[PDB]
RNA sequence: AAGCCCUUGGAGAGCCGUAACGGUGAGAAGAGGGCGAAGGUGUGAUGGGCCUUCCGUUAGGAGGGUUCUCCUGAUCCCUAGU
């Protein structure tokens, strides 16, 4: 997975954080969301339901937001990533 | 006003902020808003009560003023922190 992130945060076009990778799935322009296992309840279950109605991958990650942070580079934590725009990679047929 | 809420917005090797601790992608600053102390300002009140002058000096009667610019201040009150 890991591989594919590198590249994917290389080429491709990414969004970080919950609230606005939210309103994007709920009119169905994301490809894909991946989400870790420490995010709050009340929005993973947003994630959970949105998903069902338009057929997007989802990926639930084993770690926190804050591994899931320092994989992007960002110095503080992302619990919910956003794909827009898979670039080059091949992360999307997870 | 503090505090807590609501839309927008989208930040980092940084920004915001306190008397201090601090806050932030589980969404900061910036823009708008909602609920919101003690008190204050009007009305209550050409009502009083306060200072004062003159006459008759019995009973009383007839007038005048009650404005303006600042400072300090609780161990009383309400409001948030830690």
């Amino acid at each position: 997975f890991e591989g594919e992130l590198k590249t994917l945060l290389r080429s491709g076009k990414v969004i970080l954080g919950t609230r606005k990778t939210l309103k994007l799935l709920k009119t169905g322009k994301v490809k894909g969301v991946v989400v870790s296992s420490t995010l709050r309840q009340d929005l993973k279950d947003d994630i959970m339901t949105f998903s069902k109605f338009s057929d997007i991958p989802i990926y639930l990650y084993k770690g926190s937001g804050y591994e899931l942070g320092t994989l992007c580079g960002k110095p503080f934590m992302v619990s919910v990533i956003g794909i827009v725009d898979e670039g080059e990679s091949k992360i999307l047929e997870f």
